[PDB]
């Protein structure tokens, strides 16, 4: 339970930074720092605005820019049920 | 467990194929191919602005298109929570 | 497990003929007619755009329309939560 | 089960009492009076427009809001959570 928590912080620094890196000259407002990313690549997991609001804009500059989201939602979507259900077994 | 997540995939490409048939022609921004189409139906699919955003603008056109979003809407969410409880049961 | 299937669809259209007279007038693209109301209460119902897509601009005109939305959105979440964990029990 | 929904309330009377103090006066149409506050940190937490509608304008004056709202989040994302796991245990 605790070992999918420290997983996603590790995987979530990782995916802020490589995020800075692609997006960060062209969308400074969203990806300009490693904070301001951490931010973004939080609102995209809740989904937040995720597509409209910030990938079909970063699509029109890197149009393949969904080769990097879609798999960190799918991702981070499955490391949260993953943590949903490991609170579920604690319990029982 | 296996068997549902092959099974979306198979009902996600028969959908994008339809999707990009029907609206294809008069949205070409979201449907315009099928890859086009496979994204905005994984957009609709998270929910994010699935109706202001997708649904609503494609129905001042094809008043029925709801006859096609909502029961994938529901078949998706039903696919998706019978993929979460199989990941569930595999630990038990 | 069917039992809630029904109540949900008996509770949805008492809300959606409720919607119609109460918000229909004043907003007739979003609750203008019995189906207009099913479609809206079902795009709240999933969350997309509920506050700022529609309560709050219908709120601008009747300020107490939250005792109806706030409430609809809790019941729904628990009837749709309670139909989740009927078909867990339903495995086991 | 119970305890669970008393917390909660508590929470979010605290958080709006705060949330009020904090925005009111920048964002009177948000966080102007306790009330306008428990519809925002309600409406904030179903997540609907969450960063783009709400948070994002708020950090444009208050660089720091994101302290308090991404907490707010997580907390109430966790104690909704452990309410839903609750009503699963009443089963079994
Ligand atoms: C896990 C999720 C962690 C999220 C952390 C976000 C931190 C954001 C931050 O440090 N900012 C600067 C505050 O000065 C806000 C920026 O997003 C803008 O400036
Ligand atoms: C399961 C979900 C799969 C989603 C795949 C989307 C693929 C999108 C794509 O190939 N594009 C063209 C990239 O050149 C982006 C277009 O959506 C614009
Ligand atoms: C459970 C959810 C049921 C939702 C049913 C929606 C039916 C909507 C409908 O019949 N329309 C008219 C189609 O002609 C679309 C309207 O929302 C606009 O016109
Ligand atoms: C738990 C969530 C409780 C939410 C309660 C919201 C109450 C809102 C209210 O009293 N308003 C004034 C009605 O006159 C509406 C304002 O948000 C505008
Ligand atoms: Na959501």
């Amino acid at each position: 339970v605790g070992s999918v928590a420290a997983l996603l912080t590790v995987v979530f620094y990782i995916a802020a930074v490589m995020a800075t890196n692609l997006y960060g000259a062209t969308f400074p407002e969203w990806f300009g720092d490693l904070s301001k990313s951490l931010y973004t690549l939080f609102q995209v997991m809740t989904l937040e605005s995720w597509s409209m609001g910030i990938v079909r804009p970063v699509m029109n500059v890197h149009p393949n820019a969904w080769v990097f989201f879609i798999p960190f939602i799918m991702l981070t979507a499955f490391t949260v049920l993953n943590l949903a259900i490991g609170i579920i077994v604690d319990a029982m």
